[PDB]
């Protein structure tokens, strides 16, 4: 069995910014979700080998996880907040697309997503 290469977290020729909205996405959004009791399935790329999900990457073609997002934020990979927000939304959507409706992992994603939406609702104005 095999996993794909993980998503990109470093690219020296991608232009980058450090901004107050991106700072909020690390300090408030990522940190809030990371510490949650249901974060663990989402803290690293899905390991389809260890988890015995041989069809995962047959179904999910845009993988994303909070480990990747954390690295992107810490290594200032993004230009804007919308790129990062999109990564969170991709992660949640993948979970809902792959899993059977009602499963434990879906409930976990929903709990994280509720907090995500609450924090993004108060994304600060650009300075
Ligand atoms: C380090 O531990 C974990 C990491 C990731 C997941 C995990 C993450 N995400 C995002 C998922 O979508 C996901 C689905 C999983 C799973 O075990 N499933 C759903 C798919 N089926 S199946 C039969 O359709 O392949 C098996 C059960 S584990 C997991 C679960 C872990 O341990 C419980």
């Amino acid at each position: 069995s095999m996993n794909p290469p993980p998503p990109e977290t470093s690219n020296p020729n991608k232009p980058k910014r450090q901004t107050n909205q991106l700072q909020y996405l690390l300090r408030v959004v990522l940190k809030t979700l990371w510490k949650h009791q249901f974060a663990w399935p989402f803290q690293q790329p899905v390991d389809a080998v260890k988890l015995n999900l041989p069809d995962y990457y047959k179904i999910i073609k845009t993988p994303m996880d909070m480990g990747t997002i954390k690295k992107r934020l810490e290594n200032n990979y993004y230009w804007n907040a919308q790129e990062c927000i999109q990564d969170f939304n991709t992660m949640f959507t993948n979970c809902y697309i792959y899993n059977k409706p009602g499963d434990d992992i879906v409930l976990m994603a929903e709990a994280l997503e509720k907090l995500f939406l609450q924090k993004i609702n108060e994304l600060p104005t650009e300075e």
